[PDB]
């Protein structure tokens, strides 16, 4: 995974150290094989040739901007108020190998340039990309190539779940609005893949797609007479509750009423970010 | 885990199919080894003597409410415009283990009765509980025990991150303001773990919490000389981008100027759901 943060990677920053076109990020990965990066566009997937193809003969031709810019989601408070940031690597171990847009609200893209030479003989690359943050159904990542047809590599930890328009309209639902929808100068369901079974694999269009193995921590108590669930949430909780019975032999008959009756007892506080030592 | 979704194993349900205090809920969990739950009290947190201790003494002492009932958060637009739904197990297989409250926008609990009895003598019981659902830094779930002290069990496939007053307040400002936090009825810091290290263990309150360990899918691509990532989010995403050099030695040169200038080729349209089979 290439480092971002390293700043003598990086030639022809602009202004504010972000990228521009021509900026180009070098690195050589392993002894005698050099990767050069440089930008080619900066611009957003509304502005492309796949995107326009995707509304062509639809109620959302319109929609195809080749002179849209890098921004903020035309619905955020920020379009029109304050400057839109830039691509950086800057840290400004997981956020080193990021390049990110450093503010919250926006719809924007990078094409890169990619050179690799071995021994100063160019080469063909093996490029591995990924989205490094968690994506919820309106939040979209997507990968383009001119090279082979993306193939599935694996998991990395810090198959998956193609967004379809039934879990984006349902998200909308569930929030009462979707921030991203709400910005009516893009057709959002083009960002889709039209893939849904895959979301493009042996295609040079990858995503949008959410990765979907999460896993929840279980907690156990013995000897309860009572147990209970407390949810406060702008979504939705979920309970679950089991009993283990592999031990019940010598079990005893009841931890008793004088334990049963004690008042809750409340977790300790313990903030070490705020007193990091007993004493 | 116990199944909620068997009907028969409810009674003394309310008129909509959903839990009042006297409901109860009764299986036969493994041969002569019965549970039977009794529904003690529908109260959300901010009825508890826990929450009482945690504010007394501060401006927020007032947010305490014995007479306090389950329904929407005050902030959502639901709160007095329509009824607050019931809790209930009825699917209306991860779906049939969940106990859920089923609109969004809530502050809601329920506490059990619990009672074992092995080849009919009661016995102490081994309970597990967990969230079903994910949780994000404004999604609070809080579990409450009168038996042993919360003991982690490990990871149930669908260590944790303790939600502190600082996540809350950066995902208030990342979010341009969280629902929850809209609603001044509730001090929602005093829904957070006293126990930032631990979230409760050794304790008879866990959580709230948010699972901690996630994966992102990594796609490949060979003989590129463009890659172009693109991002619309209401948050952020990040673009990862890694070069593979193993395989360096039988390398072409280039795939070629004719490959690399072909138009970007689509993912095909693939909706099973719409069109089940080719034909």
């Amino acid at each position: 995974w290439l480092d971002f943060s390293d700043s003598a990677s990086w030639k022809n920053l602009d202004q504010r150290g972000g990228l521009k076109v021509g900026t180009t990020f070098t690195k050589e990965i392993s002894p005698g094989y050099v990767v050069t990066l440089t930008v080619k566009e900066l611009k957003p997937f509304n502005s492309t040739e796949i995107y326009k193809k995707r509304v062509a003969g639809t109620a959302t031709e319109g929609t195809y901007d080749p002179d849209a810019e890098n921004g903020f989601l035309t619905s955020a408070p920020y379009y029109g108020k304050t400057p839109p940031p830039s691509v950086t690597g800057a840290a400004q171990q997981k956020r080193k190998t990021q390049l990110v847009y450093p503010m919250n609200s926006t719809n924007w893209g990078v094409k890169f340039d990619i050179e690799a030479t071995y021994l100063g003989k160019r080469v063909a690359p093996t490029v591995v990309m990924a989205d490094g943050e968690d994506a919820n159904p309106g939040e979209f990542a997507i990968f383009t190539t001119n090279g082979t047809g993306w193939e599935y590599m694996g998991e990395w930890k810090m198959a998956y779940n193609v967004i379809t328009k039934k879990m984006l309209d349902d998200e909308d639902v569930k929030r009462r609005g979707l921030l991203i929808l709400k910005d009516k100068s893009v057709d959002w369901y083009k960002y889709l893949s039209p893939d849904t079974v895959t979301g493009g694999l042996g295609s040079q269009v990858f995503g949008p797609n959410r990765s979907n193995e999460r896993t929840v921590p279980v907690v156990m108590t013995r000897g309860a007479s009572e147990v209970g669930f407390y949810v406060a949430s702008s979504g939705q909780q979920a309970m679950m509750m089991g009993f283990l019975v592999v031990a019940v032999s010598d079990a005893p008959e009841s931890y008793g009423e004088a334990f049963h009756t004690i008042s809750t007892r409340d977790s300790v506080t313990n903030d070490p970010i705020n007193q990091p030592y007993l004493g």
